[PDB]
C-alpha cells in the first residue's frame, strides 16, 4: 500500500518533527533553543525571529566574507544574479544573520518557496515531502564559533547561503519541486533514489555555463574548502544521469568523491522526469 504522505502544506506539521562544540553544553543549551523553536513552529505561523549572539554574528560573518571572494569564479550564473536581491531585500550582510521569516516571505514572492524551522534530520521521504509544498526545511542555529569554516551538520549558514540564492530562481524552483512531488507515497526504494539525486544536484551539484563548469550544489556554495576542490583539477566530475547517480553513495564526513554536471536546471529536470517515469 502507499505510505502516508501530505496532502496539503499545512501536512507537513506532522512529519517535520519527526526528527531522527560538542561537548560545549553553553553551545548545547543554545542549539536545543533552536530545536524546541522549531519544535513548536506549525504552518501559518511567522517563523520566530532570533537575536543571534555576537559571537554567532561573528561567525556568520567569517563565513559569508571568505565564500564572497568564491562566488563571481565558482558560482553558477542564477546564483550571483540572486545573491544581491538578497542582500537588498533580506539583510545579507558581513555584520547581520538573516532572519528565516524574512528570507521565506522573499522567496514565497519569488518563486513561491517558503520555509519551515526543523529541529535536525527528518527522513528522506518527510523532508523530500516538503518540497512538493515548495517548502524548504531549514536550520535555524549557527555553527560552533571554534570552526567556522567546517561544520560536521549544516546549519543556517549552509541555508542562507547555499540553498537560499537558488530556492529563488524559478528554474530551480521548478527543478526542486518536481523532486519532492515525485517523492510523495513512492516505494522506500524510490524515494532513496530520489534523495540520492537531490543530494547530487541540490546539495552537490555542478553545472556547465558557457563552457564553464560552475557550481550550484548548496555544500558546496556553504563549504570554503570543497567549494575550491570541486572546481580544482582534483575532483572527479561525471555527467548527470539519474540512473547512475542515484546508484552513488552520498558521503558525508568527507569531500565527495565524485561530482556530477548538469546541462541545465531544465535538463536535469527533464532527465529527472524520465527517470522518475522508470520508477
Ligand atoms: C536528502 C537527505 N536528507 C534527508 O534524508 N533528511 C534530511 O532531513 C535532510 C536531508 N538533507 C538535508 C539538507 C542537507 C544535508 N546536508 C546538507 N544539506 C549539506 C551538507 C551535507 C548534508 N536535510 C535537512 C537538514 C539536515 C539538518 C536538517
Ligand atoms: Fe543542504
Amino acid at each position: 500500500s502507499v505510505p502516508w504522505f501530505p496532502k496539503k502544506i499545512s501536512d507537513l506539521d506532522h512529519c517535520a518533527n519527526r526528527v531522527l562544540g560538542f561537548k560545549d553544553n553553553v553551545y548545547r543549551k543554545r542549539r536545543k533553543y533552536f530545536a524546541d523553536l522549531a519544535m513548536n513552529y506549525k504552518h501559518g505561523d511567522p517563523i520566530p525571529k532570533v537575536e543571534f549572539t555576537e559571537e554567532e554574528i561573528k561567525t556568520w560573518g567569517t563565513v559569508f566574507q571568505e565564500l564572497n571572494k568564491l562566488y563571481p569564479t565558482h558560482a553558477c550564473r542564477e546564483y550571483l544574479k540572486n545573491l544581491p536581491l538578497l542582500s537588498k531585500y533580506c539583510g545579507y550582510r558581513e555584520d547581520n544573520i538573516p532572519q528565516l521569516e524574512d528570507v521565506s516571505n522573499f522567496l514565497k514572492e519569488r518563486t513561491g518557496f517558503s520555509i519551515r524551522p526543523v529541529a535536525g534530520y527528518l527522513s528522506p521521504r518527510d523532508f523530500l515531502s516538503g518540497l512538493a509544498f515548495r517548502v524548504f526545511h531549514c536550520t535555524q542555529y549557527v555553527r560552533h564559533s571554534s570552526d567556522p569554516f567546517y561544520t560536521p551538520e549544516p546549519d543556517t549558514c549552509h541555508e542562507l547561503l547555499g540553498h537560499v540564492p537558488l530556492l529563488a530562481e524559478p528554474s530551480f524552483a521548478q527543478f526542486s519541486q518536481e523532486i519532492g512531488l515525485a517523492s510523495l507515497g513512492a516505494s522506500e526504494e524510490a524515494v532513496q533514489k530520489l534523495a540520492t539525486c537531490y543530494f547530487f544536484t541540490v546539495e552537490f551539484g555542478l553545472c556547465k555555463q558557457d563552457g564553464q563548469l560552475r557550481v550550484f550544489g548548496a555544500g558546496l556554495l556553504s563549504s570554503i574548502s570543497e567549494l575550491k576542490h570541486a572546481l580544482s583539477g582534483h575532483a572527479k566530475v561525471k555527467p548527470f544521469d539519474p540512473k547512475i547517480t542515484c546508484k552513488q553513495e552520498c558521503l558525508i564526513t568527507t569531500f565527495q568523491d565524485v561530482y556530477f554536471v548538469s546541462e541545465s536546471f531544465e535538463d536535469a529536470k527533464e532527465k529527472m522526469r524520465e527517470f522518475t517515469k522508470t520508477i
